[PDB]
């Protein structure tokens, strides 16, 4: 109904998600509080991986904490989260196995601008571009070509994808879950698909 509405569900805990999570957000600091998220809640607004790299404030029987969303919780029911143990311990008893929670999307406790990650295989012909360090969920990414703004499809693996992106620097614009839009420019994509993924610095952030 609204993006920041309270969700009721359950949480278990897991050690997965620090490395190899579905949203390709590595490296994740080993002491970060993180979660995997069920697929229905993940795909808010009909955007795949809408909530990938979002932060959630999660309340359990013992208190509240904030977690970075790094992975899919496969087959997870609506409302359900698979927390890292450092997060789970803060809000419940690990000996219970599974606890009732209430959670909502919150502003990222971060500083600085976006960083972009260009997936391996990317070029001006086909590219997958991830936004990192974003204050709110990224719902939309578009790039400019011949004076037109082209919408990029967000994929399950938390990158936006297009083909035939054109030449020169890539002018992009990002829309958050509140509908705030920021514009940035990324250097030229390679002329042949890259063998390795790489990151490039961004210069903008969603407003407070």
């Amino acid at each position: 109904m609204a993006y920041d509405d309270l969700h009721e569900g359950y949480a278990t805990y897991t050690g997965s998600g620090y490395s190899g999570g579905a949203f390709l957000l590595d490296p994740i600091p080993s002491d970060m509080e993180i979660t995997a998220i069920n697929p229905a809640d993940l795909n808010y607004g009909g955007v795949k991986a809408a909530l990938a790299g979002s932060y959630l404030e999660v309340e359990g029987p013992k208190g509240k904490t904030t977690v970075y969303v790094t992975d899919l919780y496969p087959e997870g029911a609506r409302g359900a989260l698979d927390l890292s143990p450092n997060a789970f311990r803060k809000i419940g008893n690990m000996k219970d196995g599974k606890i009732n929670i209430k959670w909502r999307v919150v502003k990222a406790p971060i500083t600085g601008n976006f960083t972009y990650r260009i997936k391996e295989g990317s070029s001006r012909w086909w590219a997958a571009i991830q936004v990192r360090n974003h204050k709110y969920p990224v719902m939309k990414m578009e790039y400019e070509k011949d004076g037109k703004w082209i919408n990029m499809e967000k994929m399950d693996y938390n990158h936006f994808v297009s083909t035939n992106l054109g030449t020169g620097s890539l002018k992009v614009r990002m829309t958050d879950i509140r509908g705030k839009v920021v514009k940035d420019t990324i250097p030229k994509l390679p002329e042949s698909g890259t063998s390795k993924a790489y990151t490039v610095p961004g210069h903008v952030q969603f407003p407070e």
